[PDB]
């Protein structure tokens, strides 16, 4: 007889993996892919394998775990499925063995954009929900940097937001402008824009 031992090793779809000399830590994908976890087991006789999701407030001594037959598989994972999902191995020999991966799920939605005029200037307000953080790229068919212009995230914020500042209005430039979102294609996640016309 032997007590049990658990692995966990990661399969499916994953974009990022990061691990370490001890086990496996991070399994990163990207939203709607196809999560797989292995736990692979070691011990006499063969352990009986659980898995559960961290969700609640109680604490380890009464999250509900569930026998699942070694492969955990999440099709179309969403944001919400992300967090620390535990292995448990369990034989009857010694003491139950425990490991952990922290699941990563990326995304980047298509942003919101609001206008707010006052006296001539003119803010446009882009929000947007990612993971990772997301880069904010302001355009007007060329992209646009600091005549008078003025780019900066603002007081209140709900989340991720940029605001774009236009002071003076030249009848020139006087047309369309792009917030533009990225995560640098992470995951394979490409980059999304909302545009406004201005009159």
């Amino acid at each position: 007889y032997a007590p049990a031992q658990a692995q966990i090793v990661h399969a499916g779809q994953a974009c990022v993996v990061k691990e370490d000399n001890i086990s496996e830590r991070v399994y990163t994908i990207r939203e709607g892919d196809t999560l797989m976890l292995q736990c692979l087991v070691t011990g006499h006789p063969r352990p009986q394998v659980r898995w559960t999701k961290t969700a609640g407030s109680a604490s380890d001594k009464f999250q509900e775990t569930s026998v699942f037959n070694e492969t955990l598989r999440i099709e179309r994972i969403a944001r919400t499925q992300g967090g620390r999902y535990y292995c448990k191995a369990e034989n009857g020999v010694g003491v139950p063995a425990i490991k952990s991966i922290r699941v990563d799920v990326q995304y980047l939605d298509e942003p919101m954009l609001t206008v707010h005029q006052t006296v001539k200037t003119v803010f446009l307000r882009c929000t947007v929900n990612s993971n990772p953080p997301a880069r904010f790229i302001w355009k007007r068919g060329s992209d646009t940097l600091s005549n008078g212009v003025d780019i900066y995230e603002p007081l209140y914020t709900q989340g991720e937001t940029k605001v774009l500042k236009l002071k003076n209005l030249r009848p020139q430039d006087y047309a369309s402008y792009t917030c533009q979102v990225s995560v640098r294609n992470v995951c394979g996640i490409p980059d999304k824009a909302i545009t406004f016309r201005l009159t």
